[PDB]
């Protein structure tokens, strides 16, 4: 199966590639999206913070992962 | 195991490389097959597209990722 099916960013991060770790969207803690889905969305007053993703793949788009609204335009 | 063969491909892919979705092949939204077999394959009038694939890896011979009829000619 394909990283990005179904509507997903998939963007696949290297060992210490940053990316940003949302409490209020995750659907777990190991849960995170790269650095320009979140900049592409809304998390405003949201408890985000940047993070060193030891590599993984992004969560944007993936309702089972994340929570819709917190999608970024791309993949909403 | 091995990684091909066996009646399987396996074949992995990088985050930006193309593949085919084959919608009348497919078990679910998020399967693909390599080019390859997409070539070597028999999908006239099925509703295929090509894809980027946010990495993976090919279905074609797994049965449970992709229909039998769908199996290009050398994952049986
Ligand atoms: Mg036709
Ligand atoms: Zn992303
Ligand atoms: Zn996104
Ligand atoms: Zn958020
Ligand atoms: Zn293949
Ligand atoms: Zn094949
Ligand atoms: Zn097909």
């Amino acid at each position: 199966r394909r990283g990005s099916g179904g509507g997903v960013c998939g963007s696949v991060w290297g060992q210490n590639d940053i990316a940003y770790r949302c409490r209020t969207c995750e659907n777990d803690p190991t849960c995170a999206i790269c650095v320009p889905c979140f900049q592409n969305g809304d998390h405003n007053s949201h408890d985000y913070s940047i993070i060193y993703t030891g590599g993984g793949c992004c969560d944007c788009g993936d309702e089972t992962a994340w929570k819709p609204d917190g999608f970024c335009s791309n993949h909403k």
